[PDB]
């Protein structure tokens, strides 16, 4: 019993390990993301500066 | 119309399209993360509950024998 | 019943909802990952659209001038 | 205007090679979950095996 008892004891360990390790790993996700989204939409409001602005000057 | 007017104005229709589905996913984002956060939470609850009451009676029958 | 029956019922039935969010959540990513896959797929596709479009007016008012 | 449609593609560029780094993240951050739920799928069973054996010979 006792053996068995030290093996649950070690697998919940191992569980605790894992959940925290792979909460920590959503959380460098969501800021790495955040990070994703401010460069492609300063990117696609340059790209869209320029446009705007050629497109201006062709119609005027 | 000529060709460069009708193109011209699909190339805005483009950038409408464009910037909608980039706050559309940023919004995505963000209410997947509080449910992430949600369950997370949750089941890592869940799972020292049950070690709780294990060790629980590891130290009652412990005092039993 | 004894408050070590009660205690058993209640780490089956911890166990029961583990097991229930474990596999919600494994489901939930799989929902994801398709629209995942939907969304970047969509946006690149319009981000080069938009990039034909002007690569075609730029080519176009070059053999104008 | 030579140098605003150079510009312009630059950051065309920049953003396709944007586009399908995260692209590649996702890819790779799918395999990663599924790894979780594999490791912490079977630790949940390694530790159910042992917790409902351990109540079966409580019982009996």
């Amino acid at each position: 019993d006792e053996a068995l008892e030290k093996d649950l004891n070690d697998v919940s360990k191992e569980i605790n390990l894992m959940l925290s390790t792979y909460a920590k790993l959503l959380s460098e996700r969501a800021a790495v993301d955040a990070s994703y989204i401010d460069e492609i939409d300063e990117l696609f409001k340059e790209a869209n500066a320029i446009e705007n602005f050629l497109i201006q000057k062709r119609e005027f």
